[PDB]
Formats: C-alpha cells, sequence, structure tokens
C-alpha cells in the first residue's frame, strides 16, 4: 500500500502509478519491468514475456 514494483517491489514515487500499472496483471511496475508491446501499450516482463494461457 506503498506503491512498490509488482515484479522487483521497488519504491515507485515519481512513477505515476495512475498509468504504471500492466493492463494484463492490475499491478504496478517500475520503468524498468515494463516490455514495450508491439501494440499501442506495455506489459510486465512476466505478461510480455514468451508464454500464453
Ligand atoms: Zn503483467
Ligand atoms: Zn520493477
Amino acid at each position: 500500500s506503498d506503491r512498490t514494483c509488482a515484479r522487483c517491489q521497488e519504491s515507485l514515487g515519481r512513477l505515476s502509478p495512475k498509468t504504471n500499472t500492466c493492463r494484463g496483471c492490475n499491478h504496478l511496475v517500475c520503468r524498468d519491468c515494463r516490455i514495450q508491446e508491439s501494440n499501442g501499450t506495455w506489459r510486465c516482463k512476466v505478461c510480455a514475456k514468451e508464454i500464453e494461457l
């Protein structure tokens, strides 16, 4: 409840949790745990990774 990454558990502070929330997990993810998705958004390393289902 302090705004910490959901992959590395790091302080978000000046991260902006308004849009820094994986659209596939709904959790927080710093600008280092996000993978530029070919689409018009981004998905954590756990989502953008190579895996389905
Ligand atoms: Zn995710
Ligand atoms: Zn992170």
